[PDB]
C-alpha cells in the first residue's frame, strides 16, 4: 500500500484542502486508473461529503475527471 504510513495530517496543516486534494491526486496516480469516490472517502481520509466539494473545483482545475456517476479519475495525468 505504501501510503498507509501516512496519517490523516495530525500536525496543524496550513490549508487542509490543498492537503486532501494531493491525496485525490496521488492516489488516482498509484491506480494510474479511475478511483472510486467511496474508495476516495478510506484512502484520502476524509468524508464523502467534503471530497465532493473539493472534487467539483478540482474538475474545473482539470486535476480530475468524472468517468462513471460516482467515479472519478486523474485528469489525464500531471499537466506537463
Amino acid at each position: 500500500m505504501g501510503h498507509h504510513h501516512h496519517h490523516h495530517s495530525h500536525m496543524a496543516d496550513p490549508g487542509r484542502e490543498g492537503h486532501l486534494e494531493q491525496r485525490i491526486l496521488q492516489v488516482l496516480t498509484e491506480a494510474g486508473s479511475p478511483v472510486k469516490l467511496a474508495q476516495l472517502v478510506k484512502e484520502c481520509q476524509a468524508p464523502k461529503r467534503e471530497l465532493n466539494q473539493v472534487l467539483y473545483r478540482m474538475k474545473k482545475e482539470l486535476k480530475v475527471s468524472l468517468t462513471s456517476p460516482a467515479t472519478w479519475c486523474l485528469g489525464g495525468t500531471d499537466p506537463e
